[PDB]
């Protein structure tokens, strides 16, 4: 039995990261700064700003919105898509009909908007164009639209789950849409 | 004292590659043609398409994907299969926490995934089964998920390294799979 | 001129080989068994098992492995030695770095590695130390690591050409590594 | 008719032999060691030195070598030659290709090499030329080249016969290539 | 008392010996020039050419061979037989089991070869057939095959004595193999 | 002055002679032919057969024979014996040791041997006992032992005289010893 | 005429002979003894021993000798001498050459040789000189030489004749050598 | 009666003898010197020398002759014969066969041989021719040839008797052969 | 005184001799012819044939005869006889032993035979008978055999004398032997 052997070699080393999600980055006081509201929201930054864990109360309003949740400091201009979204809820019926997540200028202006749920299911095109994003600090924020008559009278913490992806690749092209495989 | 001699001849001729990595196989653009992004990662084959060598940095992201870094161009149907990695790192702690290696077709369907390191450990079935692979040019991409937290601030080149070593049998059967010894 | 005339008369009989190649040697399939892949090995022993004859390919790849390309049957427990090995190429720059015989037990562990060409050249210390072989069936393997960048494009049939002499003395006392000399 | 006769008296007296052959001659345990392997070989040397007798059995092997198995003292410088060799095989087919004969030093390097049989027939230049020899203790030995595929299956103790005669001469001046008489 | 008294009258006169054994006879150094080596042998002729007087040493080799030892010149062309031959030994065991004495040419071709003892016992027809020599020089050899064994370890002078007697008729015709009778 | 005067008187008349010399006697070829090689003896009976003349060459052998130089004829049973021998040499030195003449039968056994010189001396004991013959037809024949050393280089003719008488008494009763007195 | 006459009266008587010849006188044996020889001899002494007549053969040899044919007694010491001798043959060539006459005595020892004919003739001085002869008994002996060539070969009785006078004198005194007148 | 008587008258006177016997006569001792032999003759002259008378002995031998045993002196040369001889012997058988009387001159040579007995009986012619004698002196010599066989063997002396008588004239003429008459 | 005278007358004649002596008678000369020998006898006859006177010499000789000394012829047929003899000698011995005169025939043959002396004296008878004589002529001779030893050295002519007397009758009767008267 004939075998050919082929050696890759791979030296891994470190680069600051292109984009991170932070609370207040480089100092900016108007970039992410509600992410402790006492008992509505609690938003913190994964470890090293690799992501964002928030835990979100909705509460029987035709709209619920959670205004600069964290800040997202982009280093270098890339490009940036929404890669993933995946949604389970744990009650009979679904509370959640439509879920936004708003990428905004410091002014206010929404630069990008990603539609994670629309109408109780998760965006059928989920790898998203690339945009192009310039370095600087930006807003994000999160909009979530409930089927009314679904919400629980007593209080839960997981009614909902939502999972989300961002790709970012810090070239001079725009990339295709690449998806994000399973490790 | 008795001594018997035997005689062997082993006269070696030379024969085109089964398999070869590349930098866009046969003039295909779509096969290998992320080798060289400027800051981020640059791959390049090995003497005679043996292998490849890559440097790659990883970023503070939860997922570090990089995608077609070198083609694979399997000239006859055979079967090829992992056949040893070895994982050695500099830092004080573990860096890398899943590391894959994926063998995808032309048009981004994973042909066959190639678990390098599972949660900081390399993978304990190293010889893993050899499997077919039909004729023709593929992509091949790296994703690597660290520990984040142990990532250092100041940027580095020798965090880790991964050398992988892939088996190709081109014969109609299927091979055992027979591990690479120590010349 | 007074001469004394010393008369030696040696009667030459006739005994069992102690060791002999062979391919399935008394019926075992799992010794011998790789001998004829159509397009990149072609190993034969010799007439009656007194050695192998192989024309192997090396085939741009940084580990040539042949597994099982003969078979060893050991019908008497003796002491096994590399005895002379000699290496002559055609072509302009040397292909092979390093090449090694190897004589593996039937589940695949190696009894005794045989390294023939070290960096380039032959091994300096010849007449390795006689080791003892029990009784049995062992399988033969050969691992060529070329220097990448010498192989020529257009395949050839004698890059290179390998002799190897193994010495067995069937006695119970090891020998000492006794060469061989030219008839 | 006359008759003229002419007496002629040769009184014959002894002593020491120049050259003997011998086992462990003087006490040298390095010099002729190898008489009697089990099943191999059996060599013992004629009554007083004057010749030797061994039993040899050929083995399917490409050199089937014969080391150490009698030693020769020559007790005075001298000078020694191969006077004849006949050669009578008992088998349809030679056995025989090759048959040499070494006288070596106590170190393994050759002194003298004597073919014995080139190419399965006799050699044709008998008695070679007088070369000399200094007083000491030498080892011979015996390499045998088969024709393979002329040794039978079934073991045999007369496939075939070789007797040597070797000339000394114990003068100063080096004698011509006398020839050995028939008596 | 008649007594008739016959008177027979014999003039004796004298010629030139018609053979006669030498040292180089003739000025020709290629026909008796070995009756001097040191140790060895000792052969003279006899006053006059008569006959040859040798001392001679064997020494436990299976052929005891002294070459060119004397020189016989015959001066006219006649038919020359063995007469008589006498062994004596003083050893408990027969020391001599075959002597030959050589007339051979100057070439070393053998003219005409004496059995002086065949296995032990003198030639038992001793008056040999007159066989014709012609005129000119030739060697003279004797080979001793002793019995090994009974050589004594301790040098001796006389071990034995071999006595030869040969006639010459210096004759047209060859005369009857009349022996020698005793003075 | 007293004579008285005693006459004798005796009538002289011939009788065949019992024994007599000759070639050839009675038609016998073998009985006396070799009385005339040519260049080493020259034999003739004397006139009537009443003895032998020979002229004999003796030529640095150790033994000088002279073979059937003459034959006796004796007609009638009678008792021979060796009368009278005289040897005189011309030579400084004395050129013969022994010399014995020999009556031999027809089939070349001795009847009876005659010493003539024994040790350079003529035989002391000179009249022999008279031994009885048998009528029939003897050889006789002559051998000569000389001093070697004492042969001139340059033949002669006369190098030495040897005279016998021989007496044959034709009675029935063996006869005294008579010599033979001066006439 | 006138006429003397002297008258001379002699008285004749007898005496004992002197000397007389006999066959074994006075009983000795050894005095004269072979005077019957069959076929050679026959001597018989004249009537009272007055002489002796004896017809002799020869017979082809060099010397003719009869010993002892008479016996000789001499009774008183006196002188003898050879008075005539007479010598006629029949032959046409002369057969006798020599003719002697032995006295000897009991011992064999000559006392007086008596030469009767010399070189074929009669002794020219026929009186010898008178010699004493003590008495006591003496052999005679007659050795006849002949003329080799002249004896017939059809033997004869009457080839010749030789007649002998011995003269005695009884006396003190040599008597002067007297001649015997003829009657 | 008438008578005439014739007176004759002779005066007798006497003269010197004309021949006498004697011994050594005139001195002479060369003319009859042997009338004496002790034991074989005794002759003496008669009174006066008219004679001789002599005793003899014969002894068979085949001549007996008596040398000189008488003298005769011729003073006057005469004519002397013999004139009657008378023979009578006393044996059986007749003892004298030959019987001669020699007068011989002074040298030995015989003057006139006077045959007394012829065979045994006396001279017929008895009155012999007168023949002539010169002066001077003669020897007389007997020779005597018997009859062996007649002597006795017990000697004698008057075996026979010879009487002789010689006549002389002493006259100028030679008378007739005058016969002596009885007185 | 008366005498008678007686006268006788005779007348005396003459007549012729008878017988008488001679020398040569009548011419015969046969008859009387030794008279005168010159020195031994000398006879003469008497005056007229009357008788003979004769000197006679006697001279040593056993026998003295004096041969045809006278002769007697006679005439007439008569009677002779002896008449007287008368011997005397003048020696002091007797010479003459014997003395005879015979009267012999011409032939020689004795007629009668006169014994003169015999024994020395004269004969006894001295008148011898008468016998008778035939006329013619007859010797007569004389014998005188002497006394040896009586003979006279000196010689001598008277030594005897003998006196002769013979008486012749011419008568026819024989007369009586008458006797011789002295005158
Ligand atoms: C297996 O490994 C083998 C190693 O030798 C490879 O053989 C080499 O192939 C080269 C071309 O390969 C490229 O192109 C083919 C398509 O044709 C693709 O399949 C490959 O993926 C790859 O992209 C070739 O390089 C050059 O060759 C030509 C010169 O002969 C040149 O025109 C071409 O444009 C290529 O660039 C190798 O050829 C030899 O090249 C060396 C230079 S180098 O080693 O290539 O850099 C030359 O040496 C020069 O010689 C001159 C004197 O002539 C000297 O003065 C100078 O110092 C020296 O540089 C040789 O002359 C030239 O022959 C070729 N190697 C050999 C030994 O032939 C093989 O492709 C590998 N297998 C695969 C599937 O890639
Ligand atoms: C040492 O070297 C020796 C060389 O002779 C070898 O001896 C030979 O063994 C052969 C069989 O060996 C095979 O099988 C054994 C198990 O039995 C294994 O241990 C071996 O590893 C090996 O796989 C044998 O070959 C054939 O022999 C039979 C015929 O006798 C046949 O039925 C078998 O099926 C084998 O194929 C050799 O035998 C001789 O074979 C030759 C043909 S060949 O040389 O083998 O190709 C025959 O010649 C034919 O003869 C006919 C006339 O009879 C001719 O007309 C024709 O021209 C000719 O081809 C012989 O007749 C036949 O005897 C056998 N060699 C000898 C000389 O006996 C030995 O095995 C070696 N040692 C080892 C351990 O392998
Ligand atoms: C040349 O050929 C010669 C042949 O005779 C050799 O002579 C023999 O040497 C023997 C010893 O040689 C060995 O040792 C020497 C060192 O000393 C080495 O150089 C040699 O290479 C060799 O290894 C000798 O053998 C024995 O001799 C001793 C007895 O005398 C004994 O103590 C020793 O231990 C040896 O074993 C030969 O001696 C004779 O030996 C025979 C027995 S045998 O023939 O050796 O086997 C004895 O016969 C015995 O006698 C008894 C009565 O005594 C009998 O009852 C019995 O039946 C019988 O066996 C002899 O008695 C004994 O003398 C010796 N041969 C002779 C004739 O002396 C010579 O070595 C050769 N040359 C070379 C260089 O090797
Ligand atoms: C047959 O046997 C014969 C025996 O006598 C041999 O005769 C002798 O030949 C000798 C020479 O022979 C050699 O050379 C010839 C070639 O010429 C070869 O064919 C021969 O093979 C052989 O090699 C000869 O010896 C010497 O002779 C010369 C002197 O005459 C001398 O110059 C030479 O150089 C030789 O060396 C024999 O001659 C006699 O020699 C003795 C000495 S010896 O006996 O030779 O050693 C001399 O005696 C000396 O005399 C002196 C007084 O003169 C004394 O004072 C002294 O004491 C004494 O030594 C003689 O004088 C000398 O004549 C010669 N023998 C005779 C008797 O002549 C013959 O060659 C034999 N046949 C063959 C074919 O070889
Ligand atoms: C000298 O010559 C003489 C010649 O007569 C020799 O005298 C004869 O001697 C005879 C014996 O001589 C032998 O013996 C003596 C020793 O005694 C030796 O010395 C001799 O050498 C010799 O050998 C003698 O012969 C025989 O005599 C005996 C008889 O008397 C007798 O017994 C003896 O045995 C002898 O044989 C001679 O004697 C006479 O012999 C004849 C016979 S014959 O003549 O001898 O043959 C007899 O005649 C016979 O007589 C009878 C009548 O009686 C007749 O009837 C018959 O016809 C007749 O034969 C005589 O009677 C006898 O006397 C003897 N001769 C004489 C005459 O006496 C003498 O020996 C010589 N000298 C020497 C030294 O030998």
């Amino acid at each position: 039995d004939v075998i050919y052997y082929y050696q890759g070699q791979i030296t891994v080393g470190n680069v600051a990261p292109p984009m991170y999600f932070a609370i207040q980055p480089n100092g900016n006081a108007k970039i992410g700064n509600n992410s402790n509201v006492p008992s509505y929201i609690n938003a913190q930054p994964s470890s090293g700003g690799s992501g964002f864990t928030a835990q979100v109360n909705i509460t029987n309003a035709t709209y619920n919105y959670y205004f600069n949740f964290m800040g997202l400091a982009v280093s270098k201009t890339g490009y940036i898509y929404l890669a993933k979204v995946a949604y389970s809820y744990t009650a009979t019926n679904n509370p959640i009909q439509n879920a936004t997540l708003y990428i905004m200028n410091q002014q206010g202006q929404i630069v990008y908007k990603y539609k994670l749920i629309v109408n109780g299911v998760v965006n059928s095109t989920l790898p998203s164009t690339p945009l192009q994003i310039n370095s600087g600090s930006y807003i994000v924020s999160l909009l979530i639209v409930p089927y009314q008559g679904t919400l629980p009278k007593t209080p839960s913490n997981d009614l909902a789950t939502i999972t989300v992806n961002f790709g970012f690749s810090p070239m001079t092209a725009s990339p295709p849409p690449i998806p994000l495989p399973s490790p």
